[PDB]
RNA sequence: GGCCCCAUCGUCUAGCGGUUAGGACGCGGCCCUCUCAAGGCCGAAACGGGGGUUCGAUUCCCCCUGGGGUCACCA
């Protein structure tokens, strides 16, 4: 059948571009109803960070995305943390030996800086070492690599599924280390290993690994395993092209996250990148996507990720995809993480209808609308004019509003027209000083929502002190 | 620098021999209107260069340019 995958190395926050290729792997397999494998790939202890692993799973699961094996949903093929398999790559290395498809290296990282100076890159040296004093060298304990004995002279062919065959010259082809000499694998050798073992039979993740491609497909050779089907997609860029990384740009998904980003929105943007819908829409749910899928409909140049367009389609969601009662729900974390609260779900609901047109961003919501939720709120200068100027017929208009009864956005706006009318004056003329004593601001929603919302006490409370 | 991949508006893209080269973000204008948004309408904005193939290239082939990747006991 189909079985793809994702893995991940847990070196630093949860990727964006991690989330863009398991995107495409999870539409794969679901599209040829097959499995989508998670593989954490923890072999460098150096760039190893702690509590990455848990925060890549997390992320996935956020974005929609779901796995059917992995770390912490069981499968048939585990561990799924290449850190729990190292004796299983020690006999598979071990067995390349024997195979005579590749051999133990000692020279010390020093030795190897100088080669690689003088020649460029290993020269293979060590294949002149007889294979029993190399054996022997080894029971002694001294530190060595495993190399790949890359068959030379010769050519190695790589199918992309997406691009055709390409021919690589194995003069291009390094023997590569396939042990490392603390006895851990190195990508190259896990990947294979792994694949294999674990049923894999299409290979998709970005363009940066088709140059290695080619030591793969020897490698499943030396095995005598069968490669599996490869597609290389496009790696997401900076603004200035070149491949994105957190100094240019946001690559933390928990930044996403933080900023107040809808995931379904994020998902649907990464989407865009590199696939379109046949019909042109750009608005799709993560099921749709998954049904309309198709390799003939995928770029192969790479994309820019641009902010501003995320910033639009997460408003577009936040607006016309959720529900008013969704959003409610979203917004309530970003209001506690500012310090306000709601008087009840009513009151938020009502709150988050007004603004639903007004913010694009979750984290937007407590700032733009933050006089409706505490009386500590900012007054821009250019409300504090507009209020100023404003204060004489305010003050005229404060004993008709205490006078009303009828609090409702019907009512008051009749008896506001009216009183503008009789003032001889333009509905603005007072709507706009009121919205400053209100709201401290000159940019909110409708004055006659705002006024009614508070209740008459809470608006007319407000409005004494700004008369004050 | 060697090797490999890629190439339509500023950005993400549709196109898959013949189109007024379409859509979206953003940008400008207009309508709406109590502010700001949202929404609607209009507009400016692209086929990197040179060869070919063909009656006919954005599209098919070659070269150059640009961008990216890799040449690590990193992935
Ligand atoms: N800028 C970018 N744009 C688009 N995709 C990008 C990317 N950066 C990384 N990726 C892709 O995300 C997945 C995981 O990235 S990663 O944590 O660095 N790990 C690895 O690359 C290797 N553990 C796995 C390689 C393989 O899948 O065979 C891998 O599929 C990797 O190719
Ligand atoms: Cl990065
Ligand atoms: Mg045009």
């Amino acid at each position: 059948m189909v079985v793809t995958r994702i893995a991940p190395s847990p070196t630093g926050d949860p990727h964006v571009g991690t989330a863009y290729i398991a995107l495409f792997n999870y539409a794969w397999a679901r599209r040829n109803g097959g499995r989508f494998i998670v593989r954490i790939e923890d072999t460098d202890r150096a760039r190893y960070v702690p509590g990455a692993e848990e925060r890549i799973l997390a992320a996935l699961k956020w974005l929609g995305l779901s796995y059917d094996e992995g770390p912490d949903v069981g499968g048939p093929h585990g561990p799924y943390r290449q850190s729990e398999r190292l004796p299983l790559y020690q006999k598979y290395a071990e067995e390349l030996l024997k195979r005579g498809w590749a051999y133990r290296a000692f020279e010390t990282p020093e030795e190897l800086e100088q080669i690689r100076k003088e020649k460029g890159g290993y020269d293979g040296r060590a294949r002149n070492i007889p294979p029993e004093e190399a054996e022997e060298r080894a029971r002694r304990g001294e530190p060595h690599v495993i190399r790949l004995k890359v068959p030379r002279p010769g050519t190695t062919e790589v199918k992309d599924e997406l691009r055709g065959v390409v021919v690589y010259d194995n003069q291009e082809i390094p023997d590569v280390v396939l042990l490392k000499s603390d006895g851990y694998p190195t990508y190259h050798l896990a990947n294979v290993v792994d694949d294999h073992l674990m049923g894999v039979t299409d290979v998709i993740r970005a363009e940066e690994w088709l140059v290695s491609t080619p030591i793969h497909v020897l490698l499943y050779r030396a095995f005598g395993w069968e490669a599996p089907r490869f597609y290389h997609m496009p790696l997401l860029r900076n603004p200035d092209k070149t491949k994105i990384s957190k100094r240019k740009s946001h690559t933390s998904l928990d930044w996403y996250k933080a900023e107040g980003f809808l995931p379904e929105a994020l998902r649907n943007y990464l989407c865009l990148m590199g696939f379109s819908m046949p019909d042109g829409r750009e608005i799709f749910t993560l099921e749709e996507f998954i049904q309309a899928f198709t390799w003939e409909r995928v770029s192969l140049g790479g994309p820019v990720f641009d902010l501003e367009k995320l910033r639009w389609m997460n408003g577009k969601y936040i607006r016309e995809v959720l529900s008013l009662e969704e959003v409610a729900e979203r917004v309530k974390p970003f209001l506690r993480e500012a310090g306000l609260s709601w008087e009840s779900e009513a009151y938020l609901r009502r709150a988050v209808e007004l603004m639903r047109p007004r913010f694009d961003t979750l984290k937007e919501f407590p700032e733009k609308a933050r006089y409706l939720f505490t009386e500590d709120y900012p007054v821009s200068e250019k409300a504090q004019r507009k209020l100023e100027e404003g204060l004489p017929l305010l003050k005229e208009l404060y004993p008709r509003l205490r006078a009303q009864e009828e609090w409702t956005e019907a009512a008051l706006e009749a008896l506001l027209r009216g009183f503008a009318a009789e003032k001889g004056v333009k509905l603005g003329q007072v709507a706009q000083p009121l919205r400053a004593a209100l709201t401290g601001s000159l940019e909110t929603p409708g004055l006659f929502e705002i006024l009614a919302l508070l209740g008459k006490e809470r608006a007319l409370r407000r409005l004494e002190r700004a008369l004050a």
